């Protein structure tokens, strides 16, 4: 007496092209070899005249890579409970906040997201004036462009009156974090304005996709790039604001975020090389793959599809983006195909030659999207 | 197609009448239009807005910024601010205050 | 590459007269000073005509002067989370309980402001009693002046009719804090009236300073003093209090309050001495200079400029008087220049005639002002 | 240089005739007793055709007695955080639970007032049981008289519709601490209701005293007896029913049930012996005097003083009262002239007629002015 499923995609199991346990162990994988990358040559290192030597690439460091190292890690944390990405993330806090404050700027703000979510569940209260102090900077001190827009001011560069889609990732989100955390609306009410004015002066109605950078210093896109690992930061962010925002489904900025991740998430589909790996420059075939930009696409559609915010079929885009990442996961561990760290581009060539190389960022996507594939396991 | 009168003739009506009967609706469906209709028409260039785009062919026809078109958009979202009543740090509030300053800004010169 | 950045005020790092560790260290030794200031010759000690001796100098004591005392401490605290500082807390309040209760007045109930915090952090039942025996002692036993001013009655003396600036921070602040803590609005709006009415009989429109007293008997303000510590606990509590208040911006009263203490600021800025300290009479160049006076007016213009209650041009203002009080700390932490106890002066000569001795309120303001300076390094 | 202070009401140390330490080790020695009490001799064996053997004086049976026990001793814990004191409640409960539920009457149900304090304090999720099955009890199952009156069944008689002073402070507060601690509103406006109709049939409008009993069987008073501990259960009872509501000054409901406090406090301050003592039959000096009574009275009067439920100047009645409390408390810390379980009289003469012994109720009285006293140290 033995009945018929197979047949049935409604009785029957799911083909998991991989298990369950084995993701986990490749998630471990990529963690240790995050906290284990090393600028060898020290070619990679960030350089001031001020004296400042940055290192961007090693765990030890302070930067926007690290903030989304620690994101990724928080996010395996959060869904599994695993003490041993709990202990990585305080410690780095631990170390650096015992070595003093680095300055402030759009990118070192990107660790205060996982340290927001660390001080929801301690409430440690030595975490609090660092959340205040740099959220209460991003408000009132942080330089704005025209129309008070977020100016990406960096470690190395002013960069005076320009809008980067990079913004979006290492401060907004911070800021309507800990705005929602601390209860002060004020904060989220920024955030949301400057998400508004990003797609306003950053996104391609052309295309769905998205331009790397903006200036008002002559009202242009510079190379009107239309960047692989920058729009990938829109495909995350979107979603996660729109989880923290919470609103109510025919609320109009809910719909009109939900529709700018659409136009976007349909345009990704018809790029998305066979490989399931997207390129560095979108729309030029011709670019190298690029592994880092392709993980946050992947994490970003999955949970689009999971939060419903795009329909079901968008799924196939994932599931192949996610076969093609962990076939570029090397056996020590690492992503194979991240690019270096990206600066504006006044000509495409330029974003055409970026430097290939293991970075906090690169394992981090790795895991991020790894992580929302787990929940297919549930 | 979408143009810029739209916000004008249909909009702005709407949005009227769902305050006006208790519609909320009506007034989430008109901020939504609002929004997109920014997307499709504002030029980010000058402050200035396209007549039309399309989404066949996805295009602004001949880029015009023909100055009628202009105008109901210089009617429309100060009446529109109006009625919606929003708090002066009300995202959307501040976005389409934004868009006006961005206007005028430009008729002025 | 090596980027230009310190030819760039956004960009270039903070130019920090003292390290952030280093602080940390002269905070530490001046509380290690002042959990052992002893009074040798016992010619500080309070004397009373029923035999009570009472330390106002020692640590051992029960007096306003513990009260600040104990909030700086609390402050660094709350800030750090240093146990040591917690356990010198509890210490405090643990010795003065089992020894058993002094008697009520507008300075012993100073204390209470950081048992208060305590309790909320701890929710120890046995702080329940002391705090709502105390405030309710505030709200309906404690004498009031004419038009139901509170009484600056003390230790020592009844002061009948009089007011006094102290009166603000020793029971004023405590009482509100107290309000909010136990969802008492009645203490609360108590407290708002107190400073209203002190406002009326002490600030001198004239200059934006305060007056040291004013009674209803005789309707007159003393000897006109304009005296130094007076005024800085004003410029201590009332952005303690707005803080506490947590008004909406345009609120009359919060507008209120922040106009009073821009009308003191404005002053201050323009009597401070090219020392960075200020004249324990303020508008005497010809009196000494005093240092608790300087630390709180440190501290309050430190904390109205990070909460934006006044310009942050006056930042300038605070800096100068933080290198002044620093400079002023002994290497055996002790803070020199500092007022012993000071009175009702009927006369300006009796306010330059005050003797000089360290003192708890005399640590723990520049505790105060230093904690507050502290997070500029973050 | 000495301040004169000693002429000063304001200024003055309080007197206290006896020292706060002192007091505590009367509480602890009185508490003491209190657990230890036994008749070896069988004489006060409640006893039932049940075959059920009831011990009423014994600290390990089950009776009113026991409940008005462990409602002192938690003011005691609640007040100082005292853990000897948790432990005997805690104890108690644990035991009592073991040995398994007595049957369910207005006297059984005293001990939950203070379960439900325990439970709100730990969260004990097998204390839930106990609560809601009590407290249903109470609403939908216990006799009612005419009108809905609350029966006041004992253990050995139904006392058909009979209502008397105890059913406030053995069953009715309990059920409102129960109505606000599960946030069942229906509990507490029944509550309510008992005590807007108990006020009806049972204080006596000539002299603000109230009578023992009343019954709808023949619409009377029995001997219209203004028997002392009967009257000193309203004494403790509203006040701390007005504690639990914690209604705005001018509801209707509040102001009515100070006015009968102040009814009754008014006549008490009237008919209190010199000894600082009331009579068995308040109105009647030849009846002899009887401390549990006494004890009653200085609390519920302390606790109005405390409250601002009557004026101040009552304190010196309470402050009689509570010097008398103490010289009757024997070295062995056994309240003295401590009446036995008095019932319904059918005339005068049986009140003057009542057997005296130790009981949980006389001890348990005497710690529980003692304790609220103790809040005069503060």
């Amino acid at each position: 007496m033995v009945y018929p499923v197979k047949h049935s995609p409604l009785l029957r199991q799911p083909e998991h092209f991989i298990a369950r346990d084995e993701l986990k162990a490749l998630i471990q994988k990529v963690t240790h070899n995050l906290v284990n990358i090393k600028d060898e040559t020290g070619e990679f290192l960030l350089r001031l005249d001020d004296g400042r030597v940055i290192d961007t690439k090693g765990w030890a460091g302070w930067e926007w890579t690290h903030g989304v190292g620690l994101y990724g890690m928080y996010h395996y944390y959060q869904q599994t409970g695993d003490q041993t990405m709990r202990k990585i993330i305080d410690d780095w806090f631990a170390d650096r906040f015992a070595e003093g404050a680095t300055t402030k700027n759009v990118n070192t703000m990107a660790p205060f997201l996982t340290l927001a979510y660390r001080y929801e569940e301690t409430r440690n209260p030595a975490y609090l004036p660092w959340l205040e102090t740099w959220a209460e900077w991003a408000m009132n001190e942080m330089p704005r462009t025209d129309h008070g827009g977020m100016q990406h001011i960096t470690l190395a560069e002013e960069n005076h009156q320009q809008m980067w889609d990079d913004t979006l990732m290492m401060t907004v989100l911070p800021l309507a974090k800990i705005g929602k955390l601390l209860n002060r609306p004020e904060y989220v009410e920024e955030a949301t304005y400057q998400f508004l004015l990003h797609v306003q002066n950053l996104m391609d109605k052309e295309t769905g996709l998205w331009f790397h950078g903006w200036s008002y210093d002559g009202h242009h896109n510079f190379a009107n790039a239309r960047w692989a690992r920058g729009n990938s930061w829109l495909t995350i962010v979107i979603p996660d604001f729109l989880e923290l925002l919470d609103l109510p489904e025919n609320n109009a900025v809910r719909r009109y975020l939900v529709q700018v991740l659409n136009a976007q998430i349909a345009a990704l589909a018809k790029c998305q090389d066979e490989s399931g790996l997207w390129h560095t420059l979108l729309d030029d075939p011709h670019s190298y793959l690029e592994a880092s930009a392709t993980a946050g696409f992947a994490y970003g559609i999955l949970k689009a599809v999971r939060k419903r915010y795009v329909e079901r079929h968008y799924a196939q885009v994932a599931e192949k983006a996610i076969r093609g990442i962990v076939k570029h996961i090397s056996p020590e561990g690492e992503l194979l195909q991240t690019s270096f760290g990206t600066g504006m581009g006044h000509d495409l060539d330029f974003y055409r030659h970026i430097p290939l190389t293991s970075m906090p960022y690169g394992q981090a996507m790795a895991m991020l999207c790894l992580t929302e594939y787990l929940r297919n396991y549930f």
